[PDB]
């Protein structure tokens, strides 16, 4: 699991969206994994606008940030899970390293902030949803 918080937002994989997210929504993509929901106290975070292909992410199956270097967001097929059949999901970024379906939410982050979350991946790759198109986050 985990979240991302800028501002009043809660950025969350479209998979893990409670009741309460979808019943205070503001936008959402299944072909992404990503979903935003509305907060009444402000977060901690500020997203990455730049094309970085290195940073630091959360990995929950191992309790450890690794360092990595990640493709860039593009149209990647991954295999089956709990969660989604094997199926492709878009502005995927494949590092290499350990993830299972349960380090979604992870955060990936680049000197420029937030870069994005945990989504997909497989045999030593991790698939972070980006965040970084989503220039829209910053305010409103
Ligand atoms: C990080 N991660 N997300 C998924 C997924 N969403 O299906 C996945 C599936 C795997 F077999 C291994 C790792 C994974
Ligand atoms: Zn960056």
């Amino acid at each position: 699991s985990g979240a991302i918080y800028v501002g009043n937002y809660r950025v969350v994989n479209r998979h893990l969206a409670t009741h309460n997210d979808w019943a205070n929504l503001v936008w959402e993509d299944s072909s992404r994994d990503l979903l935003v929901s509305s907060t009444t106290a402000q977060g901690c975070d500020t997203i990455a606008r730049c094309d970085c292909q290195t940073g630091v992410y959360y990995c929950s199956s191992r309790r450890k940030h690794y360092p990595v270097s990640f493709s860039k967001p593009s149209l990647i097929f991954v295999e089956a899970s709990e969660y989604y059949p094997a199926r492709y999901q878009s502005h995927l970024m494949l590092a290499v390293g350990h993830s299972e379906p349960g380090d979604c939410g992870g955060i990936l982050r680049c000197q420029h902030g937030v870069v994005g979350i945990v989504s997909t991946g497989g045999n030593g790759l991790v698939g972070f949803a980006d965040v970084r198109d989503l220039l829209w986050l910053d305010e409103e």
